[PDB]
């Protein structure tokens, strides 16, 4: 009924009313979409690439109009790429709750004011329901494969587990069956830092001329450290000063200065309200809720999957991927991606991760 | 010339004018002190116990008047204990910059107003001058052993390296030769959260009936996570809710609630200004500064030392202890403490760490 945008261009997909897991019903849902490669005549070659916490639909490509920075996974989709677009059609949504096209706290409700504090808490499962609805509105009812890391891997997991009849294979990268105590710990506190900012104004700051920037920068600095590998950070920055500043007289250390920059980079492209809603959705992640626990749910999922984890990951430790490999019968065994870059390793080790993308897409073609 | 307090009792030791590494001078410095076990006639059996970031002079004993909670290393010193007070004199200060007896931002400056924003930045090396000044004020000019973990291990490494002829052995536990990028990263951001609180008031909140409690609570919650082990936390809390609260309708998870209490516990006994000043001193930690670098400094230190590190420590990883073991000729080899409790492991694994305390005092006997 509706059509994929032209390659590279964004389209907004009207999915209508959506009933969340909470029972609430959200009106006028809109999901931003982008694609690379041609949609095959059977519409059976879609590879959904699922972004992480602050990502959007712009997975690959250079900076341009409407896109201040290159794709967050630059190079993963294209001619000859791991997601080879001469044979596959890489589709990437902007997740429900986001702030780059899709319906989120920053978006305008049917009363003309921004959703703000009225946006309901949503789950990873809601986010997967929204994407499936959107692919439906475009006439795509089965996907060849899902690929994702971090939150995107959580989306991938809930996709393959909840819709096994409508996905042929999955690649789950640096993710676990549920939220860990440590993740919830850092993540709930990140939310607290934003909410403690006085300009938070209960989440209804949009269009007031004040925003919770101090809190959002705090959240991003602490979060960024979880994404890194301890040694690599020490090797890059150590206890060196930033340029010619002296910390003993109020200047900054190099790693400190860097973290500040990471926060400014986020402020110029991201909305505090979405940071809260999506982190809440991370906290609630649990593939076993309502289906007998993690083991029961995974043991029942027959979808073939490739599971990869990073050796140096401090936020989603390898043990969590081993658990997924252990429990999912469609998984041949854990694939260990060797990397010094911690959680961000799955975006950095392009060759090692490419192999997993190829094996994952190979499995979608066997069926 | 001044008196050792009674066993258990706090005493306040006037050390007078103290000149910091910056050249600045603080007048009327006071170091709170406590001791357990009897001081020998030669005054040669002192075992200095150095507390970590939030610690005080109350290393052992139960809660009582002036001590709302038992000592931070309850049990480490006593008859037959690792620090055997029938033979050793266990002395513990409150570090310069603290808020439990010694001169810190919360202390009253000579003008009758709190030091506050006027308290100067200090180093681990400064903290050691003040401790050495206090013991001198008591007629103690040489210690037998220095024992510490975390910030107290940096106080013990700067003591063994800077006062090499006035200490006979050292126990360096869960510490490194300098601050790591990761440590500086989390720690500067913790300071940033305190300073972003509106009630911080440039550090001069002390007599204004409002204080930066939200920021100090944010700092402690993030810090607390670094002291824990990822697995034990997940085993303890998982993604369980707190009691009967529903996070999907505004409730808290069990770990989230736990972290909230950790912050409440700190507020009722600790000063935000000291948190800031003391974290600065942590960032400035660098045993090689002014001595030609870490290797040069350690290679030149002949003091017998024991070095222990915790396998699961996420704030001061085992690699940092291996470096100390590698470089100090007085170290026979890294002693690895097996523990699932992360950084807090050195206070928990009482037999394993106590075993090492005995080894250190054993070395002080030999010498
Ligand atoms: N892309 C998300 C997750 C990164 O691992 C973010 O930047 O926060
Ligand atoms: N918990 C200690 C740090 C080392 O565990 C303190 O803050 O005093």
């Amino acid at each position: 009924t509706q059509t994929l945008p032209a390659e590279g261009e964004i389209g907004l997909i009207d999915v209508g009313s959506l009933q969340l897991e909470s029972g609430a019903v959200i009106d006028d849902v809109c999901i931003a979409v982008q694609r690379w490669g041609k949609l095959s005549p059977a519409r059976d070659n879609v590879v959904v690439v699922l972004h992480a916490l602050t990502g959007d639909s712009h997975i690959t490509g250079p900076a341009g109009p409407g896109h201040p920075t290159p794709g967050w996974w630059d190079g993963v989709a294209g001619p000859g790429a791991p997601i080879d677009t001469t044979r596959w059609c890489a589709v990437a949504t902007n997740v429900l709750g986001g702030c780059r096209g899709s319906t989120g706290p920053s978006s305008l409700a049917r009363d003309g004011k921004p959703w703000g504090s009225r946006f309901p808490l949503i789950s990873i499962r809601d986010q997967v329901q929204a994407d499936v609805a959107a692919l439906a509105a475009l006439g795509i009812t089965e996907v060849a494969a899902v690929v994702g890391g971090s939150m995107g891997g959580a989306r991938a997991l809930e996709w393959v587990v909840g819709y096994p009849d409508r996905v042929r294979a999955g690649l789950l990268l640096a993710v676990g069956a549920r939220a860990t105590a440590d993740q919830i710990g850092t993540q709930t506190t990140q939310i607290a830092a934003i909410k403690a900012d006085p300009d938070w104004q209960s989440g209804d700051y949009h269009e007031t001329g004040r925003a919770p920037d101090a809190g959002l920068r705090l959240a991003r600095r602490f979060a960024h450290l979880t994404y890194r590998g301890e040694i690599e950070l020490d090797t890059r920055f150590a206890n060196h000063n930033q340029g010619n500043e002296d910390p003993t007289a109020g200047g900054r250390y190099a790693v400190q200065s860097y973290l500040e920059h990471q926060g400014d980079k986020l402020l110029s492209r991201f909305d505090a309200g979405s940071y809260v809603i999506l982190t809440e959705a991370l906290n609630s992640h649990d593939v076993g809720r309502g289906r007998g626990g993690v083991s029961a749910a995974l043991r029942a999922c027959p979808v073939p999957v490739v599971v990869g984890g990073i050796t140096s990951d401090r936020l989603y430790p390898l043990r969590l991927q081993q658990e997924l490999a252990d429990l999912l019968p469609g998984c041949a065994g854990l694939r260990v991606v060797e990397s010094v870059y911690g959680h961000d390793g799955f975006l950095v080790e392009t060759e090692a991760v490419g192999e997993l993308i190829r094996q994952t897409l190979g499995l979608a073609d066997r069926e």
